[PDB]
């Protein structure tokens, strides 16, 4: 299956957003980010993704699609705009081993408030 991601300066949590920021696809699906917004781009957070998969890293303005193979949490966010918060999740499967140690990481408040949401979100 095939889902879409936008990345926008603002939305309905504020400025600087990836819409959604929650999501939950299966094993092996594709998600496409876009910057409806130019200046942005997607990349893995550090201690966030799950035993077996890559991190990636996206150009700036361009369309990123990935396809999620190893199952589990990954959070993802904007290179510059990170401390401002812009971030996001993906759960890839059922039962996400690596949910509790993604709770975990460090981060920097205004992504922590976000990611804290959009964990919930997502009933973890
Ligand atoms: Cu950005």
């Amino acid at each position: 299956a095939d889902f879409e991601v936008h990345m926008l300066n603002k939305g309905k949590d504020g400025a600087m957003v990836f819409e959604p920021a929650s999501l939950k696809v299966a094993p092996g699906d594709t998600v496409t980010f876009i910057p409806t917004d130019k200046g942005h781009n997607v990349e893995t957070i550090k201690g966030m993704i799950p035993d077996g998969a890559e991190a990636f890293k996206s150009k700036i303005n361009e369309n990123y699609k990935v396809t999620f193979t190893a199952p589990g949490v990954y959070g993802v966010k904007c290179t510059p705009h990170y401390g401002m918060g812009m971030v996001g999740v993906v759960q890839v499967g059922d039962a996400p081993a690596n949910l509790e140690a993604v709770k975990g990481a460090k981060n920097p408040k205004k992504a922590q408030e976000r990611l804290d949401a959009a964990l919930a979100a997502l009933g973890n």
